[PDB]
């Protein structure tokens, strides 16, 4: 029902999904005036991220992004509750304007952004149940820029051709998801915000790593050109591009940083 | 109730009552290199009748969303494919703790504030309201405002703010030369097809954003950011008129054309 373009684009989400017009909306611009060091922001530990090579994980095109399903034995340690993984997915721009991260830093978009979605499995039985509840979700965000070829990201990207159309699926053999994370994961931005897609629930604890990863210009072009938001037999195909939300106002609030220099 | 820039009636909800706010060609936008293209046909505009007589006076009104100055229809811009006559000017700004309230951004950066001088196609239409619902019915000039030196010209407006503090209030401003509000090198500008930045968000505006900003002082910005209320003088739930700018919009395949190549 919802899209990133045309009549059903982001300014219209609030019609069907009232939280998209509510409080605590993400993404935001991360800029100096609103950052504040917080010594409580100790390093997260990424447990069960080294997925069994003997297991397969489902990659899907759901018409909005490409998503990889993740097992609940994968979790973040270091928050008050255990947050167990549910899925990862990406956001990107287009070849004419290849700057499609969701979060910005000092007003600047990165080329793309990876989100690893987790839910509070101490309090809730599954992500769908957690998604509208207090302390429900935690998302890790990795900013992506163009640079050297990244073999780890290619463990996902090499399957994109098999998920070109909405509803298509592919199986991805387990690999170490921590390989998708940047250098010095101890350095991150932290704030309370929302899902960046409908229903936009304000239930996400965001962790945006300070440092970006790189992927090659060919990898970024593949991501931007491989997918459609329509079914294979749609007589009016639509490319899956520019699948990021514009930044939201963020007033009288701070983003906390784990770094001081 | 009535549309605002904050809370349940804020900009993500405008489309619920004003469908064009969720439609195509929306403004403002971020002006950045990937979407700019030089166009040598973008020749200089001519500002005609901008020198308003100091012996005449012009109505300043707080309309609940901004402060606007009414302008006479003998003021026009020449150089477009019709003559466009002025109707009003108004501003957008941030707040005292965050003076970063321009609408358009440049390479992801907000300016302190923004002036819009709204014109309508007087060759074709009898009034701006009629023009507002027609293709290229409106032409808006935008001036980006930076915190810097005191600006005596802008103070010709700002010195009257304590007299239009509440919605519906009106004051008179003696005429002055409106071209004094424009920046250096007006020949250098960005041009694109967009919309009103407020409900009803009509996609009927030819935008001209000048390349160079003007400066007003910190004290001028603070006055602008503290003087005004969105609400009537007797409202038991007053709302400060702050942060009256829309977030930038997706570009939806549009380019912005520049009169400068570098
Ligand atoms: N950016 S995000 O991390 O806030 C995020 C998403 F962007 C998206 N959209 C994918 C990105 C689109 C452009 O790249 C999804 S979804 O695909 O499940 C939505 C539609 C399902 O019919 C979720 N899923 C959450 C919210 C919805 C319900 C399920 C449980 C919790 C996780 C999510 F958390
Ligand atoms: N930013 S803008 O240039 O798109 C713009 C405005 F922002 C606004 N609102 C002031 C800005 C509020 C926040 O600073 C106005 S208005 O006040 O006349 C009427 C609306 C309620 O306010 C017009 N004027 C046009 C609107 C439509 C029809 C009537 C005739 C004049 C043209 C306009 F073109
Ligand atoms: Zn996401
Ligand atoms: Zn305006």
């Amino acid at each position: 029902k919802w899209t990133y373009f045309g009549p059903d684009g982001e300014n219209s989400w609030s019609k069907k999904y009232p939280s998209c017009g509510g409080l605590l909306q993400s993404p935001i611009d991360l800029h100096s005036d609103i950052l504040q060091y917080d010594a409580s922001l100790t390093p997260l530990e990424f447990q069960g991220y080294n997925l069994s090579a003997n297991k397969q994980f489902l990659l899907t095109n759901n018409g909005h992004s490409v998503k990889l399903n993740l097992p609940s034995d994968m979790h973040i340690q270091g928050l008050q509750s255990r947050y167990s993984a549910t899925q990862l997915h990406l956001h990107w721009g287009n070849p004419n304007d290849p700057h499609g991260s969701e979060h910005t830093v000092s007003g600047q978009h990165f080329a793309a952004e990876l989100h690893i979605v987790h839910y509070n499995s101490d309090l809730y039985p599954d992500a769908s149940t957690a998604s509208n509840k207090s302390e429900g979700l935690a998302v890790l965000a990795v900013l992506i820029e163009m640079g050297s070829f990244n073999p780890s990201y290619d463990k996902i990207f090499s399957h994109l051709q098999h998920v070109k159309y909405k509803g298509q699926e592919a199986f991805v053999p387990g690999f170490n998801i921590e390989e998708l994370l940047p250098e010095r994961t101890a350095e991150y931005y932290r704030y309370r915000g929302s899902l960046t897609t409908p229903p936009c629930n304000p239930t996400v604890l965001w962790t945006v790593f300070r440092n970006p990863v790189q992927i090659s210009q060919e990898q970024l072009l593949a991501l931007e050109t491989a997918l459609y938001c329509t079914h294979m037999d749609d007589p009016s195909p639509r490319e899956m591009i520019n699948n990021f939300r514009q930044v939201q106002k963020f007033d009288e609030r701070l983003v906390y940083t784990s770094f001081s220099q």
